[PDB]
C-alpha cells in the first residue's frame, strides 16, 4: 500500500523528550479557582467551545474565557498539554489559567487577554508591507511549535487573532493540534476545507508539520491576489479540483504515484486534465500592488502537493519575501 513519509525537520523531538511531554493522555491537570473569573460577553461559538470575554477579577484584567464542548477527554488533555508546552513561545496564545466552569461541568481556559479581532476581518485590506509583517510574524508561531514537535493542524484566519494598532499577533484554538511522532498515521479529518492540504484530500495519513505550511499558503494566496477564499471547492473532492485546475493534473498524479496512494474513484468523472496555470494568471490591476516576484516565487515554494518538497517554517523566513520586512 502507502509509501511512508518522514518530516524532513525536527522528526525527533518527541522521541527524545521525556514521556511527560508528549503522553497526554497521563497529564495530571492543575485547576485554579474558577471563582477569580467572571464572564462578560459570548464571543462565539464552534463545535467544540463557546469563547467568553472575561475579567479575572484578582487582578482587574481582561481575558478570554474558552469554556471545552465535551468531546472526548484526550483531546481536552490534549489541547490543555500542548498550550503549556508552547507557553511562551513567540505569537503563541498564553494559557494563564485553567478552572470547572460550574454550569457546563467541564475545563474552562483562561487565555490573556487579544483584541476580539481576526485576522479574516482585515487581511483583505493589508498594504503590501502588512501582508509580508503578518506572514513573518505567523511564521515565527509555526516554525516555534514545530520546533516543539507540534502541528496545529488548523491554520486559518480565524484562528490568528491580530491587534493591528499593536502590530502583535496571536495564533489560536491549538484544539486540533497534536505532537508530530515519526511513522504515525493521523486523522485526515482536521483543518477547514479551504486550507485543507491535498495530503488529507487525498487520505494520506502519514503526514507532519508541512501541512501547515499548505494552509499557510492557501492564506497568502488570498492575500495578494484578494480572493477569499483562493481554493474555493464546494466539498472535499471538489477541493481537491480546485487546487487541480490551479497547479495542474500532472503534478497530482506524480504526488500520489510517488506515495504510492490511490484517489477515491470518484474523481475520476471530476478531476479531468489540467495544465499548471502560471501565477501572473492571478494578478489584475486591483491587487497588482501586493504582487511581487518575491510574494511569487514564495507562494509557488508553499503550495506545493508534495509535502515533502513545501518550505519548511524556517526556510520561509530566509525567503527574500521578507527582505523588505524590518527584523528586531
Ligand atoms: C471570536 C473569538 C475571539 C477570541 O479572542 C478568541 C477566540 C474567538 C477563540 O476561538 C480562541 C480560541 C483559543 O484557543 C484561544 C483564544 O484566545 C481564543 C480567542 O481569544
Ligand atoms: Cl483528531
Ligand atoms: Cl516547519
Amino acid at each position: 500500500g502507502p509509501v511512508p513519509s518522514r518530516a524532513r525537520v525536527y522528526t525527533d523531538v518527541n522521541t527524545h523528550r521525556p514521556r511527560e511531554y508528549w503522553d497526554y493522555e497521563s497529564h495530571v491537570v492543575e485547576w485554579g479557582n474558577q471563582d477569580d473569573y467572571q464572564l462578560v460577553r459570548k464571543l462565539g461559538r464552534g463545535k467544540y467551545s463557546e469563547v467568553f470575554e472575561a475579567i479575572n477579577i484578582t487582578n482587574n484584567e481582561k481575558v478570554v474565557v474558552k469554556i471545552l464542548k465535551p468531546v472526548k477527554k484526550k483531546k481536552i488533555k490534549r489541547e490543555i498539554k500542548i498550550l503549556e508546552n508552547l507557553r511562551g513561545g513567540p505569537n503563541i496564545i498564553t494559557l494563564a489559567d485553567i478552572v470547572k466552569d460550574p454550569v457546563s461541568r467541564t475545563p474552562a481556559l483562561v487565555f490573556e487577554h487579544v483584541n476580539n479581532t481576526d485576522f479574516k476581518q482585515l487581511y483583505q485590506t493589508l498594504t503590501d508591507y502588512d501582508i509580508r509583517f503578518y506572514m513573518y510574524e505567523i511564521l515565527k508561531a509555526l516554525d516555534y511549535c514545530h520546533s516543539m514537535g507540534i502541528m496545529h493542524r488548523d491554520v486559518k484566519p480565524h484562528n490568528v487573532m491580530i491587534d493591528h494598532e499593536h502590530r502583535k499577533l496571536r495564533l489560536i484554538d491549538w484544539g486540533l493540534a497534536e505532537f508530530y511522532h515519526p511513522g504515525q498515521e493521523y486523522n485526515v479529518r482536521v483543518a477547514s476545507r479551504y486550507f485543507k492540504g491535498p495530503e488529507l484530500l487525498v487520505d494520506y495519513q502519514m503526514y507532519d508539520y508541512s501541512l501547515d505550511m499548505w494552509s499557510l499558503g492557501c492564506m497568502l494566496a488570498s492575500m495578494i491576489f484578494r480572493k477569499e477564499p483562493f481554493f474555493h471547492g464546494h466539498d472535499n473532492y471538489d477541493q481537491l479540483v480546485r487546487i487541480a485546475k490551479v497547479l495542474g493534473t500532472e503534478d497530482l498524479y506524480d504526488y500520489i504515484d510517488k506515495y504510492n496512494i490511490e484517489l477515491d474513484p470518484r474523481f475520476n468523472d471530476i478531476l479531468g486534465r489540467h495544465s499548471r496555470k502560471r501565477w501572473e494568471r492571478f494578478v489584475h490591476s486591483e491587487n497588482q500592488h501586493l504582487v511581487s516576484p518575491e510574494a511569487l516565487d514564495f507562494l509557488d515554494k508553499l503550495l506545493r502537493y508534495d509535502h515533502q518538497s513545501r518550505l519548511t517554517a524556517r526556510e520561509a523566513m530566509e525567503h527574500p519575501y521578507f527582505y523588505t520586512v524590518v527584523k528586531d
